[PDB]
């Protein structure tokens, strides 16, 4: 065996995707890899159980056949997939009904649960990440020179209260209550094309909580330009509801 969720086996380096680090292999057990039926990564997505993915919404709005999409866990290299890896075809897709930026994958079958393939863990429903903890947003994303494409990459973003990332200094009223922002004020680190979808963890005591799902930004790693996750604990009482019921 039984595995903790949002605890790896492999302690990430938590290096203080465009800058941040290649991640140790297998230290964000939850990350998954959104592909279509030719195994071409599009997108990122979160384990949150055996059976259940969450991801962005934009992920899945050009196709409403479950057929289309496979989920690819416990890698590390995106094209030369490890030995362990698991292909996992969906089998049914859950879109937020208020069309937020989010949904829920149910695998056609459970992933198993192994030192390299770990749920993240849901955060309290409506839980508030308070301005400037530090947390970590994952993937397989576009870079812009700073080293690691290929392999799954890690930054360490603090959050950015909504009110703050509201200033027309940085994203000027866009930001909902149902999303958040994290990034560098100087910019250089952030999730890019290819991150949407991801998990943005941040950890707690003893382990990752699952805050956000990255969804969109103003370009990448610009200067005063954050990047804008959707705020998971706005719709743990949704997802606890699709799960419960399918
Ligand atoms: C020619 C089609 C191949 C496109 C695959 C490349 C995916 C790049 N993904 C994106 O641009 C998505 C949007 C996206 C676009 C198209 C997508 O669909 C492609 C697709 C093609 C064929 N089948 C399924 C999906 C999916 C997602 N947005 C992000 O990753 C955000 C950029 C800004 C960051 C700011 N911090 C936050 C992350």
């Amino acid at each position: 065996p039984s595995f903790d969720c949002g605890k790896p086996q492999v302690e990430p380096k938590k290096c203080p995707v465009v800058g941040g680090c290649v991640a140790h292999p297998h230290s964000w057990p939850w990350q998954v890899s959104l592909r279509t039926r030719f195994g071409m990564h599009f997108c990122g997505g979160t384990l949150i159980s055996p059976e259940w993915v969450l991801t962005a919404a934009h992920c899945l709005e050009k196709s409403p056949r479950p057929s289309s999409y496979k989920v690819i866990l416990g890698a590390h290299q995106e094209v030369n997939l490890e030995p362990h890896v698991q292909e996992i075809e969906v089998s049914r897709l859950f879109l937020e009904p208020t069309r937020k930026d989010i949904a829920l994958l149910k695998l056609s079958s459970p992933a198993v649960i192994t030192d390299k393939v770990i749920p993240a863990c849901l955060p309290s429903p409506n839980y508030v990440v308070a301005d400037r903890t530090e947390c970590f947003i994952t993937g397989w994303g576009e870079t812009q020179g700073t080293f690691g494409a290929g392999l799954l990459k890690e930054a360490q973003l603090p959050v950015i209260e909504n009110k703050v990332c509201n200033r027309y200094e940085f994203l000027n009223g866009r930001v909902q209550s149902t999303e958040l922002c994290a990034g560098h004020l100087a910019g250089g680190t952030d999730s890019c094309q290819g991150d949407s979808g991801g998990p943005l963890v941040c950890f707690e005591k003893d382990k990752y909580i699952l805050q956000g799902v990255t969804s969109w930004g103003l370009g990448c790693a610009r200067p005063n330009k954050p990047g804008v996750y959707v705020r998971v604990s706005r719709f743990v009482t949704w997802i606890e509801g699709v799960m419960r019921n399918n």
